[PDB]
């Protein structure tokens, strides 16, 4: 596993997080579970506890976007660039995007959005991508199928819990 250089982590354990906008691809429930689901696989692994906002600037800040948004790195249509998140911090930092030109999905049927958000939320965290083929950061997507078995490999918790350590049992 790997962390972000000078190795940026919150200070705090409470983050908020807040869905800026929706996608046409899929009704808003799905939406909001994907996100909520890609929380909890974190969550049981360290201390960390997250809640909602609906207006206010949240340290989480999830949106939907195509091509130019508003920062400098713009999307790149369809397929490749799925989404990219910001390291912790103030601001834009924290931050996770999604590229709308793909296809977000429930199933495996095309992007799935439990998958890479769990993924951006690890950026959003403190994760950078790491090296293992069988772990969550590696930075590869591939369209696994089998959502059935997934787990957060050992690597994942290792290097999450290296920043925050284990949860309270
Ligand atoms: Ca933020
Ligand atoms: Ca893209
Ligand atoms: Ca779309
Ligand atoms: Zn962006
Ligand atoms: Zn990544």
């Amino acid at each position: 596993f790997r962390t972000f250089p000078g190795i940026p982590k919150w200070r705090k354990t409470h983050l908020t997080y807040r869905i800026v906008n929706y996608t046409p691809d899929l009704p808003k429930d799905a939406v909001d579970s994907a996100v909520e689901k890609a929380l909890k696989v974190w969550e049981e692994v360290t201390p960390l506890t997250f809640s909602r906002l609906y207006e206010g600037e949240a340290d989480i800040m999830i949106s939907f976007a195509v091509r130019e948004h508003g920062d400098f790195y713009p999307f790149d249509g369809p397929g490749n660039v799925l989404a990219h998140a910001y390291a912790p911090g103030p601001g834009i930092n924290g931050d996770a995007h999604f590229d709308d030109d793909e296809q977000w999905t429930k199933d495996t049927t095309g992007t799935n959005l439990f998958l890479v958000a769990a993924h951006e939320i690890g950026h959003s965290l403190g994760l950078f991508h790491s090296a293992n083929t069988e772990a969550l950061m590696y930075p590869l997507y591939h369209s696994l199928t089998d959502l059935t078995r997934f787990r957060l490999s050992q690597d994942d918790i290792n290097g999450i819990q290296s920043l925050y350590g284990p949860p309270p049992d």
